[PDB]
């Protein structure tokens, strides 16, 4: 049971570097504010490209031969990692209480949901630190070959504001996990959970420059980390613009490597033969979760003929009992979505369904006076030629197709340059596997959706994304090999 | 013809020490083939020492190389495809396997055996390990060293193949002995294993009887590993004597009562298609018959009445002639318990169904006997048959069922069929067995590892989980200046 | 003071079925601490009943998620953390380490232990096949069952550890079984344990004597696997029980006779040093100990007069004292038993240089005793001794002391001194050893596996090698209706 | 011992698609030349963007679920490649006159180092077809959750000039290797036995579409490749200029997987405590195989103070006996370079180097009246700030700098921008292991160079490469990861 809280204290404003507290070295500082209620948090200070090149410093610096966290042993990243852990765990309650007053997330996902999973992610990847291994080879001739998975170096990596503190530990898990030194850029929407975490880091002991923070602009900063010569990588989770631009910068400047977490129109075809309840229920969780800003939502919702007309009666039911207020409230099941821009383009993409021909089924509009609020929205009759049906929207708008035919869906499914997710909803032994292995979805859930933990990987097939994350799969991108080749006097089998 | 029945040692055929010859007998007509020399303590002694020198390291096999293994294997793969014909008729007589079944299952079985095991001879890899302070530490993956392997009959080509290719894929010297009632295909493959080109004494051979020649390499002191594939008992006392002498590591795949069961929403023609393989195949000398073939209420009656007509359909008859399905059993020990068993059911009252008895005076032929109404205290459904006989037993419950097939000492295998994702899954998983199939049985392929769960079996094969069971893992740390992540 | 001196059974505190208790003796003093229920026949049944209970399809433990398991395995080394100093001063007490290795090497190395084997819960994976034909096969691992684990006397808690980390995190439920000369540590974590929130029956300690308890164990028919970790006699007894009761899986680590092998180029200095430890580490009882410290004629008479005088300040006292680098043996028999070597090793000629006899009639405490000029038919060189004696043994040609050092049933562990790449790879790679050393030695640590190449030990551990012991591994196939690359 | 060779006849020479030979559509043609002798060997179909558009349209074809190449067993894709290489074998003879008539190669290694290197290459592969796997994991909750490790798709390949045989194998072991349909385009300098083994191709089986070749040039056809749409990876090796521009086409369009194979500047650091003899023979073969015309090859030579003057002494004398003539005639150790563009490059080089004051200390001009020939230079006293010690030279011209401390090579040698490889040569332990360590590069060779195998990864850390090849690293490169759960009744430990 989440203990309620209902107050907060933000001293944590500043840009984190060598593990100390620096104003923007221009001295401006940007407003954060509050989604609920549109109010100023605090003034956080705007890093750009002077602030992220006195960051890579210290990152690169403390990436030397011989430096700390150079001879630091595996192990003892892992029992850092492992404390910082037990320290956002002592202040789970502040951490929960911030990212609902500022990212305007539901407190008791905040707190169950969003802490949780960081707590999870960090501790397996603190794990992880002295598990990763590299390989003895069986080279021809007489040569001794091994392989040594080194940290990359300096690791920019650009958080997005869905879900703050969840990417943040997606990202400083595995990079510190296998010794890199990182540079995040946090959302300018989403600062200050991430600045709270950067005096954790402090407190449980790395050492200084490991990690540091910038929080800015994307033009600005984040693209000034994307373009930097001294910064080995970058990890950017946004947009699909966004993450075009981030590649382009890259392979201009030092030829970096690049990872990009982007976006996707993921369907969830529902066949005859499946659980009307359990999928009407998923359905709505996995379209509205978070306000539809998930990355994984299910914005196309395949339904077979026979059942189409039950799923739609249910579906509205189901949009219709969700509760929408002020996130620090018990009752309240859905929020403010994050900031003006968005809620603007959920309101325009609402419009340009409603023009298309999609039944609306479900009000699409405002509620409330203050803050930025969507009416969960239902369309039927769907086609995929609409607009609703071939741009992510990130609103809490469910789109409901109708089809006939098994390969027609999976057609219609992989017929997009998305491939971030799926969802197939049957009961059959044949459907399930064939569906999974016909649709083109870095991550297929059968009779389930947003199931995401530690271990697995997660990512996107076409452009949704560049890579995976989350398991070992998401930690040999965080390392570069070298093969270290002895001549020896005789080799035996 | 057999050109080859003595015994295989440095690439050499050698006869007996003693000179003893003992006979083996096709069982469609038992009339006896060749002679074959019998191996005795001080055949297999040699053989040990002929394996021992081929190990030594400076060798032409230690300093080879892991890739140019694979192409020795590879080698001897395309050399054993050449002669696909004469192994398979080989086998077929000597065995009673069905030629169909020795030509296209069991040759091309061996074939793709040999070239995934040549595939992972340069694939398998050491590990180097982060280990803490100014140390730098990795590992090795070594071959152990001789490998006494014991290939009974049920499968001689498959096993013996499932035996030397990962061994011979892991780099380790093989002394196999073979059945006997089948070791002329063994010799027959050592003739072209020295066609191939390994080194002299990386294979040998010594055909022989089990008490003598089977127990000598298993109390064997130089014997590193023992890996042995046939009854329990014989588990049992190659594990006791393993033990004693030299700690040597020890392999065992025995057979077991695999259950396969049957629910109402499965596919009932192919439900029915495939519980009459699983346990008539081979003529059900099979580790993995499915034995406890259970079946849903609903279908139950449904199911025996379509079962027993697909046996009425099986032909028997010489295993060369075209239209058979069966050929006979592999000796007479086994026509007689076989008889024995169906004696024990018929007096337990397991309701006969189709067949039940002898047939073809002219061998040791055994017509397709159907059982009905089985449970689980009677002899014929907890008593490994090693025949073509069925025990339809039935259920009602999911949990109790369960509870019945892992209710046994025997876990090598289990059948699962149903068109439902969730009851799939769960019954998978809860099931205790080494290969658990779903909507099929006796999918047995050389990338999918192969062991028990229980005394039916230890250790696994076929796959990166049957190439660390060849090799020892050696670790070496060295004293380094400064370590840098 | 010692509070838990009884039974550990679904964490709670049991006694002894008969009553009877067995005394635990501090060797510095010899006098007895508590009295600790003796485990029999009927007391390791019943551990093992609740274990197997705890195992169970459905049960808290086999439905808990890995991470969770991991989680679990965190609060344990914290929590033991938490009392470092109790369990180490009861560990100095009980077996006489010297308490500086007591606390900073064997709680940190258990600690460390622990929190690696809590990483490796969730990261362990099954892995999905590309097998032929359309289907979908994929593999788990499974936890095993239950672990009769026998933990003798020269490292409890460590060896404790290294058995039920491992067991812990793959998910399997233990039922250990402590030495007789040091139990109580094993019971205290055993209540740290119940603290930590394990669910009951998962860990189970039985404390009595091996002839009783420890055969039990091994030959009980519900005990999945037996893990032993001491004499090689009573590895071999395991071993045969093993297999004739259940055909049960059998991890075996036995001591061995290790040589260090110095060369010219070696840096001197840290090659004394390190001989000196390898084999004066622990007070000779160390089942790596450096044994057969061979050295080369350049610095060989250069090597002894060093070597020697580290033995002359090597301070021998009672092991909570500062200042003292050494501690008493384990009981009177070692003692005996040490002294019987030494009077052996100065009759068939080793020439004695420093030290040779016991000392300190109050305790068991033995002189550090450095021989010279040992050969390899001397029973000082080839009896494995278990005490703090030293043979500084000599070589001239390298193939001939490969040789030497892989001559012999023993292969454990082996050392490499050498300021020369090639000669360090040349040695590593030949010495028939599963840890070989190089310019350091005894550098053991969670990542890196741990294992015996010959009658020294068995199987693996301390790292993924050390966890697909404790697991099986089920194949599940799929039959598909189209299957895609 | 090289089979003496015959008279060549080179009957393939169009575009392969759809395991059909077809001219460009634009119907031009382009002449190979023979760098030897400069005369036209014959006139090789010119493919564009028209003809790697129809290329790519088979290879997507080719993909199709339910297609032979789809449906086929992994078994049997490894089974077409040992085919594929046995074929090669069959034809090692032609192919190694082809290579070194064409390519400029000596005869001797192109039997037996290249054409040797390609079927070990295409048998690893080819094992590697039906062991690559998935993982299941243990994902938290009621879940059951796996990976499949698919083909990425379709994967345009660059070839260069200076390895065609080797980089093509290369590229389409793993590629066929992990189910994937390739076009590849190889490089105008040496298109011939790339479309010799394109009809060993079709003759071993492979289904018509699974690869495809396009010979053109890299403006034309290789820049059509890298910004296709229907293409999921491009994999580029070649020089720097392009992997950055290779990087960008994929980044404006298709999001496409890029795998860059770059060049290099590698250091051989050759301490005091060097087998002199061993250290000078691999020194001069490492900068000197292949007319120096390799990735690897070790263009700073670093030698310590006390033993420099001896290792330019014999240095010296080792490039004075390197006979030089033409390929095809036995007992020649170095032939013409590439074509006419590299040839004026390296003496452009050559000439930079001798102004620049680097003391030439052998050869440094061309040779001969016919072919493209440059005497083995050999440059002493070079410093690092020399255009001859940053830039990649590709020919055969040796530097030989001094050093004094190792903490100055250690630095010197991480001081480029470049880390394809590196090498050192010392008898010590702690000098080996040190260095390896502290080396920035993706293949430390250790008293030994030019040390590649099927087996070790190959790649570069900085700006040499994007990820590895060679090995279960090449594989991972070559195929997308797919999560695949679902919600089951129970799981159990």
């Amino acid at each position: 049971l989440p203990v309620l809280l209902t107050d907060l204290k933000i001293q944590y404003t500043k840009i984190f570097i060598n593990n100390e507290w620096h104003d923007s070295v221009s001295g401006k500082k940007f407003p954060v504010f509050n989604p609920a209620t549109e109010e100023e948090l605090c003034q956080v200070e705007e890093g750009d490209k002077e602030d992220v090149d006195k960051a890579v410093k210290a990152a690169r610096q403390a990436f030397q031969i011989g430096s700390p966290w150079r001879t630091m042993d595996a192990s003892e990243r892992g029992r850092l990692l492992y404390k910082l852990a037990d320290l956002i765990e002592r202040d789970r309650l502040l951490l929960a209480t911030m990212e609902s007053m500022n990212g305007g997330k539901l407190y008791s996902n905040a707190y169950l949901n969003d802490l949780a999973g960081c707590i999870k992610t960090l501790r397996y990847c603190a794990g992880w630190a002295d598990k990763i291994q590299g390989r003895t080879i069986p080279i021809d001739g007489n040569f001794f070959t091994y392989t040594r998975h080194e940290p990359i170096g300096v690791c920019g990596q650009i958080i997005p504001w869905n879900f703050p503190l969840v990417m943040l530990i997606w990202k400083i898990g595995p990079a510190l996990s296998c010794g890199n030194t990182v540079v995040v850029k946090p959302a300018e929407q989403t600062p200050l959970t991430a600045l709270h975490v950067a005096s954790l880091i402090k407190e449980a002991g790395f050492p200084p420059g490991v990690v540091n923070i910038v929080p800015g602009y994307g033009p600005t900063a984040g693209a000034a980390i994307s373009s930097h010569m001294d910064i080995d990588k970058v990890a950017f989770t946004g947009s699909t613009e966004v993450g075009k631009l981030i590649k382009e910068a890259a392979g201009k400047s030092n030829l970096k490597r690049v990872t990009l977490e982007l976006g996707g129109k993921s369907p969830c075809i529902v066949l005859a033969d499946a659980d009307l309840d359990n999928a009407v229920e998923f359905a709505h969780h996995g379209v509205f979760y978070h306000q539809g800003q998930c990355c994984i939502a299910a914005s196309r919702i395949f339904v077979e003929e026979s059942i189409y007309d039950e799923f739609v009666r249910r579906s509205v039911e189901r949009a219709k009992k969700y509760i929408l207020g002020n996130p620090l409230t018990p009752g309240v099941t859905q929020g403010p979505q994050i900031d003006k821009e968005q809620y603007d383009k959920i309101l325009d993409l609402i419009e340009s369904g409603k023009k298309e021909g999609a039944k609306l089924e479900c009000g699409g509009g405002p509620w409330g006076n203050k803050g930025y609020f969507v009416q969960p929205t239902v369309f039927s009759n769907v086609t995929d030629e609409m607009r609703i049906a071939k741009e992510e929207i990130f609103g809490p708008v469910q789109q409901i197709m109708k089809f006939k035919s098994l390969d027609d869906v999976i057609k219609r499914a992989n017929n997009t340059f998305y491939g971030l997710s799926a969802g197939v909803f049957t009961k059959d032994i044949d459907k399930a596997i064939t569906i999974s292995s016909a649709l083109q979805a870095g991550t297929v859930w059968v009779n389930c959706y947003g199931v995401v933990s530690a271990q697995c990987p997660f990512g996107g097939f076409k452009m949704s994304g560049n890579g995976r994350e989350l398991g070992e799969y998401g930690f040999h991108e965080y390392t570069e090999v070298k093969t270290v080749t002895v001549k020896i006097s005789q080799k035996n089998s």
